[PDB]
């Protein structure tokens, strides 16, 4: 029997007999196509181990009608689902079978519930696990683990009602001597009120990683005494009071383009004890275009003759390299330079989240534990306002949205690169990372829904959805790396080179039955 298995809360919405799945690798196979509220299940008993294709609906970007009435070929009348996970799926229907319309309509409806005024499956997934992923991350405790608040850094509550910055977490760590009303001001100079706050502190040197958005300098060199005092306050916090380093993730010309617009960067006149460096990491649009090119040379057949040159033309591994190289520069400046660094971009959610979290992964072994990693994600990504729902387009039929970009995917890709370079340094395994990427799109859990901490609170995700961590941690074994424990040498320093970075076959090329 060709019925899909059903998760608690999941159910069949449509079924189709005698549909043909056209496997680019194994030719065609006739079986039964089923659509649930969660998934797209195809299964044929026309083979042996029965043929099964199980794909969560969340990965579907587009559903196209293939062929028409004037389609007289064989397997020319059908559907094609364009996926988010580096594949496209296509099925053939018989016109007289009268199933294509029903399937097409149910796919459109259940793969894009938000566009059809329906819930995302996460709200109807009523499975129950022993551990509760929602209680895993505790801002206050994480800060405490870092030896936060101390004399130099305090915790303010000025953003508890999300009034200071609605895309920031409720609790913020700032210089022990900067008053709430002053912060209220730096917030006026920083884009979207995303002021420089603490992300990490060296246990020893008390060199810091702070994060923020760009300074609203504009065409005319606008300055903020308070912002300048703020960055100064950050420097006065290092017991070996060098200076400051400001890493602008952006290429130079982008930073300037932004300045025309109203944004900009910290000049050497305005911020003196500050050294600014541009990391040349392009925007969300460039990264979307890069992944698009990659999917083409990867998905169905790879053209072996020109793989290397084709891969180069995508500029994928290059973006990955600049992101890791950037994280490296930050880590080194903190660790070896004993210097505090301020990280930003334009808005400070995207590239900034990539940099802080990777540098933090290089510097703090805690973040390399399975559970530590989950916290890093909850912290740097979720709590700090990476716009997941927007960047992925959860249950939204508008596949051409310019807001869609694989920012988090790049991050995970960079994390994977480090596991390759340091196979004993991480407690989690590849499966763990790939699983994370699958549920990033699945919308089975509420972990990657909404766009800010505030929103997830108002939506009451902890109570209405299951945390991905609940599933993962009540399972640890599937996601544990056996070689772990030995990275006594505590600062990871991967090599960001085109010769040391590989294309993540495990993820981008996993559909081939080899
Ligand atoms: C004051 C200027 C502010 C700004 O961000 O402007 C730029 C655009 O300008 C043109 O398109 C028009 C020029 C007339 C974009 O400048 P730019 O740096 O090229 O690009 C940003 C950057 O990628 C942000 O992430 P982050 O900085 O955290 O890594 C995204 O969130 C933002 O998109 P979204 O949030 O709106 O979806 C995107 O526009």
């Amino acid at each position: 029997m060709e019925e899909p298995p059903l998760l608690p809360g999941e159910n069949i919405k449509d079924m189709a007999k005698d549909v043909t799945y056209i496997c680019p690798f194994t030719g065609a196979v006739r079986g039964t196509l089923t659509v649930t509220n969660y998934r797209l299940y195809f299964k044929s008993m026309e083979r042996d181990p029965p043929f099964v294709l199980d794909a969560s609906l969340g990965v579907i970007n587009r559903v196209e009608k293939i062929g028409g009435a004037s389609s007289r070929g064989e397997n020319s009348y059908g559907l094609e689902t364009v996926c988010k996970d580096i594949r496209n799926l296509r099925f053939a229907h018989k016109p007289e079978g009268r199933t294509r319309r029903s399937i097409f309509e149910n796919l459109m409806k259940y793969a894009f519930p938000v566009s059809n005024n329906l819930p995302l499956f996460a709200f109807e997934y009523k499975e129950v696990f022993p551990e509760n992923g929602w209680k895993l991350y505790d801002p206050l405790l994480e800060y405490r683990r870092q030896g936060i608040p101390n004399e130099s850094w305090r915790i303010t509550k000025i953003n508890e009602r999300y009034e200071l910055c609605d895309t920031y977490p409720a609790l913020l760590v700032v210089p022990a001597n900067i008053p709430d009303e002053e912060l209220k001001r730096v917030a006026s100079f920083r884009s979207r009120g995303r002021i420089p706050v603490l992300s990490w502190i060296h246990p020893e040197s008390q060199a810091t990683i702070t994060r923020c958005s760009q300074p609203m300098v504009g065409v005319s060199g606008k300055r903020s005494k308070e912002d300048e005092k703020y960055l100064q306050a950050i420097m006065d916090s290092n017991a070996q009071s060098h200076k400051i380093f400001i890493f602008d993730a952006r290429p130079s010309v982008n930073a300037v383009a932004n300045k025309a617009k109203g944004g900009g960067y910290e000049s050497e006149d305005a911020y003196q004890n500050a050294e600014l460096v541009f990391l040349d990491i392009h925007n969300i649009h460039v990264m979307r275009e890069s992944l698009r090119k990659l999917k083409e040379i990867v998905y169905p057949n790879i053209e072996e003759t020109h793989w290397l040159s084709n891969l180069e033309s995508t500029h994928w591994l290059e973006h990955i390299k600049l992101i890791l190289a950037g994280a490296l520069r930050i880590a080194d400046k903190v660790e070896s330079g004993k210097t505090s660094v301020v990280v930003h971009s334009s808005d400070g959610w995207d590239r900034t989240a990539q940099l802080t979290s990777l540098a933090m992964l290089m510097l703090d072994g805690y973040y390399r534990t399975i559970r530590g990693f989950e916290v890093l994600v909850e912290k740097e990504w979720l709590s700090f306002g990476h716009r997941f729902q927007l960047r992925v387009g959860h249950g939204d039929k508008n596949h051409a949205d310019a807001d869609r970009s694989p920012v988090f995917l790049q991050f995970i890709d960079c994390v994977w690169q480090m596991t390759r370079q340091f196979p004993t340094a991480f407690e989690f395994n590849e499966y763990f990372l790939i699983t994370i990427l699958d549920h990033l799109y699945s919308c089975l859990f509420g972990t990657f829904l909404c766009n800010s901490e505030q929103q997830r609170g108002k939506e009451n995700l902890p109570k209405r959805t299951v945390s991905l961590w609940s599933y993962i941690n009540s399972q640890l074994e599937d996601f544990t790396n056996p070689l772990y424990g030995s990275y006594s040498n505590h600062v990871l320093y991967p090599v960001a080179s085109m010769r040391h970075l590989e294309l993540w076959v495990g993820y981008y090329i996993r559909w081939n039955p080899r």
